[PDB]
């Protein structure tokens, strides 16, 4: 299934049966490149757990943001972006009708019961030009989708397993987020949350 909005569309439980394998390369590149907790200048530190695959890795701290080939916690480069992460990401792109998008950086979110991530746009990317595909794995989530102003009428989307999103275009600097993940089962990820979002950082 493909439904909206402007730019972007959800494709609805397409991640699906690639999810066993997403769920093994995420653990996979866990080993090498551990989930960590991180502070953002503000002072807040994010209930978001997470880590980075291919050639570049978006981390936060306390003088800011930053894209990089070296993992801070490691000392070593981010792990290349496994043959199903690639695969997976740019069939959903040319079915969202971005047939010449190839990412270089994936950023993997891990949430618990109660975790969120506050509103924010897309930003720190200098490619407008490209777009975003976020997939949803594991325990259902409330992410809600506005537009290029703060104040736009946020609207509330069910995000289930297999669930995948994709947005460019108008709608590339659009405010996005998710709100606090309801605890529940599901066979996969037990009781967590996984979420991968693929970009063009470098280009
Ligand atoms: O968990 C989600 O679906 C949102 C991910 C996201 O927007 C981000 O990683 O910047
Ligand atoms: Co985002």
């Amino acid at each position: 299934q493909e439904p909206l909005a402007a730019g972007a569309v959800i494709l609805r439980r397409f991640a699906f049966n690639a999810a066993e394998q997403l769920i093994r390369d995420i653990n996979d590149v866990a080993s090498q490149s551990p989930f960590r907790q991180m502070v953002t200048p503000g002072g807040y530190t994010m209930s978001v757990a997470m880590t980075n695959c291919g050639h570049l890795g978006w981390t936060t701290h306390r003088q800011g943001y930053l894209y990089s080939p070296i993992d801070p916690q490691t000392n070593k480069p981010w792990p290349a972006m496994p043959q199903s992460f690639h695969n997976l990401c740019q069939r959903a792109a040319t079915a969202a009708g971005y047939p010449d998008f190839q990412p270089d950086a994936c950023l993997i979110n891990r949430y618990a019961p109660g975790a969120k991530l506050s509103l924010h746009q897309d930003k720190d990317e200098p490619d407008l030009r490209a777009p975003i595909v976020s997939v949803s794995l594991g325990l259902p989530a409330i992410f809600q989708f506005g537009g290029l102003k703060r104040n736009d009428p946020l609207k509330r989307l069910l995000l289930e397993h297999g669930d995948v999103v994709v947005w460019g275009g108008e709608s590339r600097l659009f405010y996005h987020g998710i709100q606090p993940l309801k605890a529940g089962f599901h066979p996969l990820t037990i009781d967590c949350r996984y979420n991968l979002t693929f970009r063009q950082a470098g280009k």
